[PDB]
């Protein structure tokens, strides 16, 4: 009737049993009271959906459909389950707790079409997209890995086929904000995106944590804490135009800790990137006129024995920071690169900081790397030309073909 | 009591009706109960007042004279009336809905002195300055444009005389934040600001978005997804000293995206701006001291055909980034630059990207044009000198007298 | 039962006369019902208490020993209590109010040990880590300072002895944001912080602001309004490692506006910086591998006369950014230093504005300075070496031993 609603005072079902159950009955209770689109200039302002701080299982996935629909909650609950899970079981009962808490979502579902394992599925078609739907400051909790046939623990394979919040449909000025996500094979997956923001989050000891998926136009995500699995994505998007990634504070690990796929004229400035391998940023299939400026790179290696030799695959020649496409800005960076000289891969490699391996016109200008080893601070692949590379490294640290890129050695000594 | 107030459980007036009487009764309520200014070291804490989501017609204006008060919704509401009212008429019965939610504040005011057209005035003379007011994820529709004489569809106008928030007088540690504001010719007028914080909001659909006037210190504008109409300000300023303006996404279609008067010693960096006309960041009238850093210029053609043709009345010689000032700092940025050579205007102009208009002293560096044509990466007007342009274009790309600027051209082939 | 409290609805205690006592025994109830750490896989997920606008007196101190509390409020209060003090008391009647509002935490302890004069103190030893935590939108403030012997007016010495909130053990996922703090000799004191997020505060007339105590990783400070006081630290960390300092306006009056000892692998980069003295931004004690990248700076002289001949002590030889450590990289930065040469200390020196004392490797490139006098932009002392300053002045204004450092001077004329 105010629109108002607690999960915890809904007369259908129980929270802690199937808050899923709850939450749809919510949503057609507000459905079944604003049928009428267009009374007194108004009559579908949605609702808010409050999530008092509790351990609440869901066994029913959670379809929005509507706009202006807010889910919140009164604590983003992270513990790390990661380091729990790899403490011997005999010592659990003196842990002070054992599980994220926060307004805690369980998510009991099993594995899916992944979108049948998000707790959270948006998904409306017609017209016009829908709008300015709101997920804050609670905690959804994938609760366990499980065995995915590479012989590592159950709980450190990053795999259980469940998704935090998955929107399918075309949208426009959605949030999430202050939100945690722990324990997920994807946290979270939107596609079709225009103008989201995407702010203040802590999304981590997920396998993926925040996937842009199908296209999207004039978003953001700010003042994130990202950490994900080594098969996975920290921050992905494709077919964006327009995307402001700023101030986010990724650690690892992910197999990236940027990807853009066919993403242009978008910002990857002013972030934090720490990881255990390479091929941290990493601008593929035609990402063009994109800005890579003021970023602090951290590459170096894995120390929790757990994880000790797990990696993305990827070499030493790779990449930091690797390039597919035409004139982008990468401009005022740190790399940090820190390897040992009998683990760079493959054997008597010189590693590689940043790689243009394709495309035209790239500005790269004034990046400073520091490597307790000898690094290629640039090199630009014979499929990669017209390039401008300006005090990044010293002519031998600028690999490139003179003849068809503008080169102009950091002076020396 | 608690000093705590919810719209839709106060005694006097219907909120659906006027929530401006609402709101304005409550303000007489508490401060009929805080009237002594120090008992027990406190005793005028202020006060929140709470909107659930809902459609609330305001038709009295809401005066806020008193320190701490918080306003705060369930809901930013977006969605676009621009496209809704740019459907076709027929179609609207099988549209999901019509109107924005959330919050909602429909300002059914006449317009004004545009202070007697907002919705919010917050105003108060005396010492000390009005403090600590805060707005919190609610939405303000000034529900319709209207004909302006323009012979322009009334709904593509952006004039309806309408503002959402306005503050008159001097004010210190304002938040404005998570808000929506929508078809309004003024979202938020700021006048006298310090200290202030306006902060990832939704501010578009409105003639002008952000206006901070008469003078101000220390403030920033922060996290916001911003679009204007054509004949106003996205981001605008005047005669405020150490201002921030960073992680913001500015859409179109704004006359500009930033745009300073009188601005010193402050920051416009990194932030994503997208216009579709010239003249998108304007530092004038003595705009000095500032950086101008790591941003992402995109200037391009209108897509949307019922806007085709409709401009700021600015030609391709103003600039994306136009300074009339001394000692600024334009470091890093990137400009994408699309036009077609047909309707360049003036008729075979060579656009300009970066122009010096007046002052000395500006430090110009590392600054990378992508163009479809040629242009003035930095054009220096007699009436600028003693300027210092650094790799932001070829000899060619760089027009300035070398006998009273300094000069190094980008590196070339 | 539904872990949510209210602290005016709480029948022990009254939280006017002393709201510790109030929070103290809500935390209570809280571990009485939360015993188990593992029943349908949870049984610990905190709770939130609510403070609602007013006037408490805290007169114990609060223990926070569980992970995912929430304490939350509906303003941060602030208003200038300094410029209060200062105005003469015949017309303090007058004024609209006296003193600072919102959910208004007033720390009546005695100082301590200074984590016994916290308001709150989050202490917990043992494993995990005492995780997400939050504390919410409500005002802690100190009330007043105190005489200290300098034979300032009591009001203006930033010495009471209080703390806001004080995190002695080790922790993770913590969140402070939206609050506001006042009049408190230390603000906000957190040791030993792990992927910490301090966000979107008003930390204002404290002796020190932001401390960041012991050790920490993969943190955040963003989008804080920050001034401290001539003693203290604006914002300060030591030994942590990928901290990122970003969107911070930091206004005066503190002995620095950034201060890192023993600090690696972070980011200070674009903040709005804003002091009365030298030593702004120092890195100490082999503060190595940081980005500092497109702050701006400006250093003027104190304005406002009851501070009048007030200093942090330290000459103007002493430099704005000060770099004790190795292969920094200082990038695209803006430098306003307005001092008058009769006041320059001591007297007939050059002031500089970037200072490398001890280190190697360091990378300055791109630095504009504009100064009223002539500056030393960059002086490289004979203990630091091997470092590369591009375009970050002219040959005379980089005082440097061209033998062992790479220099590019500026262009000129």
């Amino acid at each position: 009737s105010n629109n108002r609603y607690d999960v915890t005072e809904w007369p259908a079902g129980n929270p802690a049993k199937d808050i899923g159950e709850v939450i749809n009955s919510i949503i057609a209770d507000i459905k079944a009271r604003q049928g009428a689109a267009d009374v007194d200039d108004g009559g579908k302002p949605g609702a808010v959906i409050y999530l008092p701080p509790g351990d609440y299982h869901l066994r029913t996935q959670v379809l929005i459909d509507i706009s202006f629909l807010r889910i919140e909650g009164s604590g983003h609950g992270f513990t790390s389950s990661s380091i729990r899970f790899n403490v011997p079981e005999e010592e659990w009962p003196d842990l002070h707790e054992l599980w994220p808490g926060g307004s805690r979502v369980i998510v009991d579902l099993p594995a899916g079409d992944s979108a049948a394992g998000a707790a959270f599925l948006v998904a409306r078609e017609g017209s016009p997209r829908i709008s300015s739907v709101e997920f804050s400051n609670f905690c959804i909790d994938g609760l366990h890995f499980t065995a995915d046939g590479s012989g590592r623990h159950p709980e450190n394979t990053y795999a259980n086929g469940k998704t935090g919040i998955h929107v399918a449909s075309a949208n426009d000025s959605f949030r999430v904000t202050d939100m945690g996500f722990v324990y997920l094979e994807n946290a979270l997956t939107i596609h079709k995106a225009d103008a989201l923001s995407i702010h203040h989050n802590f999304i981590a000891e997920c396998g993926s944590c925040i996937e842009l998926r199908g296209w999207g136009q004039a978003s953001k995500i700010t003042d994130n804490l990202v950490g994900a699995g080594p098969r996975g994505h920290s921050i992905y998007a494709e077919n964006h135009g327009g995307l402001l990634v700023t101030a986010n504070n990724v650690f690892p690990r992910g197999a990236s800790s940027v990807h853009f796929k066919g993403v242009t004229r978008s910002s990857v400035t002013n972030n934090r990137l720490h990881a255990f391998y390479p091929g941290m940023v990493r601008l593929e299939e035609n990402s063009s006129e994109n800005l890579v400026a003021t970023n602090h790179f951290l590459r170096d290696h894995e120390p929790w024995t757990p994880f000790f030799g797990v990696d993305n695959g990827l070499d030493d020649l790779t990449g930091l920071l690797s390039i597919s496409g035409n004139n982008n800005s990468v401009i005022g960076n740190h790399f940090s690169e820190v390897v040992d000289a009998n683990e760079i891969r493959p054997e008597g490699a010189t590693p590689v900081i940043i790689r243009l391996t394709a495309g035209t016109g790239n500005f790269v200008s004034t990046n400073h790397v520091v490597s307790n080893v000898d690094t290629q601070h640039v090199l630009v692949d014979p499929g990669s030309a017209r390039n401008t590379i300006l005090d990044s490294g010293s002519d031998t640290q600028v690999v490139a073909d003179r003849a068809v890129n503008a080169i102009r050695a950091t002076p020396t000594v």
